[PDB]
């Protein structure tokens, strides 16, 4: 008797859950059918504001200021956005149990939920060091940042530390974003990571060389190559250092750690097909189970312009899925037909006044334009990736609105390149033409 039904069941309270309650509400929504079930205590919010606006010394950005769907400069989604229009929002919810057979599941205090339609958009873990073993990991002060609980935790740390030592192991975009957001919070800041250069797995040495010589300028400590092995702590548990392979001690009152992480797919294990590490969907973003689907983080989907099943962390993609599985869940019911998802990879980051955007695929050879000098005034410059005489992926730092689109259609439409040396000399101007 207490068990709750809806025909429609969003488990998360993130940006895909938050992006697909607008699409329910636009596609026409009764009270009482929809439901979003989240471990979290607020109603959806814009995530990527968590590294930057969220951690400013001065005129930080605060819930409700931040909430879905502004981020994309849609209208501002409050908790009465959601129970005027009687979606329910079960916040502080963790669902523990999945049970796709019964259509059933169960919270951490034993509440039972019942759906017709499940949307999974539970998002990704966050990998930590005491994963691994690694002594002294567990030290008081060495913090993650994924939710805004992490965020509120790191804000109090950043006030009680201000002045201090901080240091952040990671070089990927937590890594970057944090390390600023330190600095900017007047802290000494190293940034230590093993890798041979920052984004590792997007950035080329040259277009890293630019950040590390940035950041350096800016006062932060760049080891790149460098592992930490270690942590002291004082007797309150405190972290007091981060001890680094080759002997030497970064003395820390903060430590920030970015490592990345998984989709939070766990429930689901062994009940839904899975492929490159996430739930496998197809162009509609359903699963293996009919009526269940996966958006977000957690889909490894067809990624059409590339003709192959991929994954990616991108807050475009969590809001762009959110709308493409409502539109078919709702498209099936009057079967009225649903245009195959087809998205272009896009990612970005901002930190100190830089601001960078990558769009497409990261595929193949690629050359560097434009002005990248760290000590420049407003710094731009550029990369394309080219691959079998077409342009794959481009990036773009210091673009205007209008460069950034420019690019954009670069990668959407992969145009040939004749002469890859002769690109180079196009740079910038090649896309904008
Ligand atoms: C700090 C930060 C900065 C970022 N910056 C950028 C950026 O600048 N650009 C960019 O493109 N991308 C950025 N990203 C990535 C982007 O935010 C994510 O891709 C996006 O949030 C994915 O949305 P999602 O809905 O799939 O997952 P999430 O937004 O993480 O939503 C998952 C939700 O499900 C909840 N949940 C999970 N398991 C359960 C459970 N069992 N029971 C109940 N609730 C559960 C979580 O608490 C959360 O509410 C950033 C991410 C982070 C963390």
């Amino acid at each position: 008797a207490s068990e709750k039904h809806f025909k429609y069941v969003i488990l998360g309270g993130g940006v895909a859950a938050g992006y697909a309650a607008r699409e329910f509400a636009k596609q026409g929504v009764k009270p009482g059918e929809l439901a979003i079930i989240s471990k979290e205590a607020v109603a959806p919010y814009e995530r990527p504001a968590l590294s930057k606006g969220y951690l400013f010394p001065q005129n930080a950005a605060r819930l409700p200021g931040f909430h879905v769907c502004v981020g994309s400069g849609g209208e501002r989604q409050l908790p009465e956005w959601y129970s005027e229009k009687g979606i329910e929002l079960i916040l502080s919810t963790e669902i523990v149990k999945a049970d796709l057979s019964t259509k059933t599941l169960t919270s951490a205090a034993g509440a039972t939920f019942t759906y017709e339609i499940l949307i999974i958009a539970t998002g990704s873990s966050v990998i930590k060091l005491t994963d691994f073993g690694t002594q002294g990991a567990d030290s008081n002060n060495i913090l993650y940042l994924r939710e805004i609980d992490d965020a509120d935790k790191l804000v109090a740390a950043i006030q009680a530390k201000k002045g201090g030592k901080a240091v952040v192991v990671g070089g990927g975009y937590i890594g970057l974003e944090l390390s600023a957001a330190l600095k900017i919070n007047d802290f000494d800041v190293t940034m230590v990571f093993p890798e041979p250069w920052c984004m590792p797995r997007l950035f080329t040495a040259d277009i890293a060389a630019f950040y590390e010589a940035y950041y350096t300028n800016k006062g932060v400590k760049v080891l790149k190559g460098t592992l930490a092995v270690g942590f002291d702590a004082n007797a309150n548990g405190d972290v007091t250092a981060v001890k680094l392979k080759d002997g030497k001690v970064l003395e820390a009152d903060i430590v920030v750690v970015g490592v990345g992480g998984r989709p939070l797919t766990t429930l689901f294990k062994g009940q839904v097909a899975e492929e490159k590490g996430g739930i496998k969907t197809d162009a509609f973003f359903e699963t293996s189970v009919p009526g269940v689907y996966a958006i977000g983080d957690v889909a490894t989907f067809p990624l059409k312009m590339y003709n192959e099943l991929r994954r990616v962390e991108h807050v475009d993609h969590s809001r762009k899925s959110a709308e493409q599985a409502v539109k078919a869940i709702k498209g099936k019911e009057s079967g009225e037909s649903v245009p195959e998802y087809d998205y272009l990879p896009y990612f970005y980051s901002r930190s100190f006044d830089l601001g960078w955007q990558f769009y497409g695929d990261n595929v193949g050879e690629t050359i560097l334009f434009g002005d990248s000098d760290p000590t420049s005034s407003k710094p731009k410059f550029g990369s394309y990736w080219i691959k079998d005489g077409k342009v794959f992926g481009a990036f773009l730092e210091g673009g205007s609105p209008d460069e950034n689109n420019a690019i954009a259609k670069v990668a959407k439409t992969q145009p040939p390149v004749a002469s890859i040396e002769e690109l180079k000399k196009e740079g910038l101007q090649f896309a904008s033409k």
